[PDB]
């Protein structure tokens, strides 16, 4: 039917077999609970790193928690990652993404911040985005770098994407220099292809994404929600990818699409035959730590160009 | 007003201060002859190269002229650059982008092999795209070699893409690894804003296009005219560049967004505050260099990442 790898569909067979409760029949604090087992049993280990730091910094609605990772802490003042994981919105922390932030540390050579940003419910929209320019803003101001380079998965591609236009329209200390939004959410809408193949029997169900958009509750006609609604024009150098089995991939494709229409040097990427949230299951799917590996290897060359200029 | 490099607008004040007729109140050798001078003057020359080499290969119509540069013949088999020039199916020749197929051979590290290819009005529309197919056919039964990367510019840059498109459809005996169209023209309409804006004195002009178009007399319904209409899917790794002040940008970056909405990967670079032609212009515009290397440094990894897989 669809071409899926090997290792792919022998991961969905194990999920398939397992049971409990689906994560859209619990209450937040289980599903985030889940999420953190899941990446305990199904992603690598932090490995090696020099450097993991974490701190509060100050935000408009509350103090927000951030982690430094750096592989090579004596470096000069170059480019910094800032990074917003996923979770659509309500779940996933510093501890869920601390795999794959160590892994893009060690990778791209450069110091990653993950920002722990305001959850729903407790915290509906717009307190992700709030949280998440508040605390880019602050490393602009605070971090020795030349430039930002904003990146996230899922939900956090969101907010990658949400955060470049936000700083667009009013710079920060330092220019984002590259963005890289991973199988992002870029519009409240299901009218895509690849919603109605893939919204079930794929990880991110048509289940799982009506609980987590009802926990979120964010506005569908706001930027900050919808950046495909939006003026792309004079962003930055962006690497988009997406994976082939996600039903987000179309709206990935057409707001990557959208940024050539804009004039925005644009590469895409496409993991073929792999699932939403690879990132964090590269245990579970061996074969993620290629797309990792492939996808960081292009981005730390965009952001070389960039420097180079 | 439009963004311009200095060093772009300082050769543009230049070309406009020229005496003499236009190329398209010439006849075909004449301007034939116009772009061999172009070359001799505002390009760099061939440079240090390990290999050139001419022959004649045996196409549908009679012998093709090919040229084959490597900077390092005692090489393994590996892939090979297939590369189709520029000048509106009229004009061009083996020795307009010589010092351009140099260049690539060096940064690329691969051999790459020029088509002089039949030109109108002599040999109207299909004969180029006729004989860019049989000449790539040739090269992947002949030369010893992996797999093939297409490339060109201009109207070489829509050989490419239609000779990808027939390649995908019946493979040759190697398979296309990755393709390269330079400012490609995709479509005959003249309906995109950027041929309204850089219509004018920006190198590629109405006048010249119309002239261009008047001699090849292209069918506007058949895809080895018009490959924007026709479906992208399956296609090889692609990676697009367009000139900002061209005339053709616009349906460049559509070509690009057609790809990603077609699951192709792609890399989409827009060379900013430059004009058509710049491949061929390294000693007139020296930024030029950069929009090259850039480019090509870019496409050697895309093909890296092709054959370690
Ligand atoms: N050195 C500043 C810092 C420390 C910890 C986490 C993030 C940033
Ligand atoms: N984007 C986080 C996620 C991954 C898989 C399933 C649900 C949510
Ligand atoms: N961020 C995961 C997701 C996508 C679409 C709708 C809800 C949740
Ligand atoms: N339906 C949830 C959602 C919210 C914001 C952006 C995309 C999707
Ligand atoms: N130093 C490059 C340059 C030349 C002319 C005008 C502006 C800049
Ligand atoms: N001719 C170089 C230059 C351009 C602008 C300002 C100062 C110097
Ligand atoms: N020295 C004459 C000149 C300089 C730059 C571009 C065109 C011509
Ligand atoms: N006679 C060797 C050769 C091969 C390809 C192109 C030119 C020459
Ligand atoms: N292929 C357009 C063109 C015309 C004249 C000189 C250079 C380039
Ligand atoms: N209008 C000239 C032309 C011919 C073929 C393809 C594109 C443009
Ligand atoms: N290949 C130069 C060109 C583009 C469009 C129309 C005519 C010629
Ligand atoms: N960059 C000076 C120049 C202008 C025209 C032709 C050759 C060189």
């Amino acid at each position: 039917t669809h071409y899926t790898r090997p290792d792919v569909a022998a991961f969905l067979a194990f999920l398939n077999a397992q049971e409990g409760p689906k994560m859209e029949e619990m209450p937040p604090a289980g599903a985030r609970e889940m999420m953190r087992v899941m990446g305990q049993l199904a992603d690598v280990p932090r490995g090696e790193i020099a450097k993991v730091e974490d701190r509060m910094i100050p935000g408009p609605d509350g103090d927000i928690p951030i982690r430094l990772y750096d592989n090579r802490p004596d470096r000069e003042a170059g480019p910094v990652m800032v990074f917003y994981h996923g979770g659509g919105w309500v779940i996933g922390d510093l501890e869920t993404h601390d795999p794959y932030c160590a892994e893009a540390a060690r990778i791209l050579d450069m110091p990653v911040i993950a920002i722990d940003y305001r959850l729903a419910p407790e915290h509906p929209f717009p307190a992700a985005p709030i949280d998440c320019e508040a605390a880019t803003r602050w490393v602009a101001d605070n971090i020795a770098c030349t430039g930002l380079v904003l990146s996230g998965d899922s939900a956090g591609g969101n907010l990658t994407i949400v955060t470049a236009l936000a700083l667009r329209d009013e710079p920060a200390a330092k220019p984002v220099i590259a963005i890289h939004p991973i199988y992002p959410a870029v519009t409240t809408h299901n009218d895509w292809q690849s919603y109605r193949d893939f919204g079930e029997g794929h990880l991110l169900t048509e289940g799982s994404m009506t609980w987590f958009g009802n926990h979120y509750a964010a506005d569908p006609a706001d930027r900050r929600a919808a950046p495909i609604d939006f003026p792309a024009d004079g962003l930055p150098p962006t690497l988009l990818i997406t994976a082939s089995l996600d039903p987000l991939r179309d709206q990935g494709r057409a707001y990557a699409a959208k940024l050539i229409e804009a004039g925005v040097p644009t590469t895409y990427r496409e993991a073929k035959g792999t699932i939403h949230g690879y990132i964090c299951l590269a245990q579970g799917i061996p074969s993620a730590k290629d797309d990792i590996r492939g996808a960081l290897t292009v981005l730390k060359a965009i952001v070389a160009e960039a420097t180079g200029a």
